[PDB]
């Protein structure tokens, strides 16, 4: 099968970033509409089984990307609600943006994971690991930390989306 991973999230917590440790093949406007830019595929192997994986980094802010907005949550199998441990404004807006996608497929059930990115970032902290897990056990979903910088939980992350979406199948 073919899944289709969303990175959504604040500007800045890292979902380009992200994107790129996938190491998916990148596509481009020549590639549209299956594979336009900010979009990046690979066949994977998860659990002794195969899945021709695509990672979407489509989630832009501002009136001019709400028709990306809405054709990333049509088409998604999985959701990234990514927020960086360094900016509290991203977590705080986790909660809403989980909420809005709920509420926007309500005949689905939405594999979501909460991804505190940038945890390589001791110094500039501002959200613990407790408190990401806390408020994940609250949404029910699955939390994560990674360094997109260092590939720290990268592979796992990939690899917990496509979890995600097989237990639903
Ligand atoms: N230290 C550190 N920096 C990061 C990490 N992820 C992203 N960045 C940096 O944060 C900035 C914003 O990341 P970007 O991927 O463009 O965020 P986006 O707006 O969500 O696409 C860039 O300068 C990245 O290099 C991380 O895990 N650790
Ligand atoms: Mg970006």
């Amino acid at each position: 099968g073919i899944f289709k991973v969303m990175l959504v999230g604040e500007s800045g917590v890292g979902k380009s970033t992200l994107a790129g440790t996938f190491g998916g093949l990148q596509g481009d406007s020549a590639h549209e509409p299956e594979n336009p830019e900010d979009t990046y595929e690979r066949r994977i192997m998860v659990d002794k089984e195969e899945v021709t994986l695509v990672v979407y980094d489509i989630w832009e802010q501002g009136d001019a990307g709400g028709w990306l907005r809405d054709h990333c949550l049509q088409t998604g199998d999985a959701f990234l609600i990514v927020f960086s441990v360094t900016d509290r404004r991203s977590f705080s807006k986790v909660p809403e943006t989980l909420l809005r996608l709920r509420a926007g497929r309500p005949h689905h059930d939405l594999p979501v994971i909460l991804v505190g990115n940038k945890s390589d970032l001791a110094r500039s902290r501002e959200v613990s690991l407790e408190e990401g897990r806390h408020l994940a056990g609250t949404l029910s979903c699955k939390h994560i930390e990674t360094s997109a910088a260092l590939h720290h939980n990268t592979r796992e992350l990939f690899e917990g989306a496509v979890r995600q979406i097989r237990l639903r199948r």
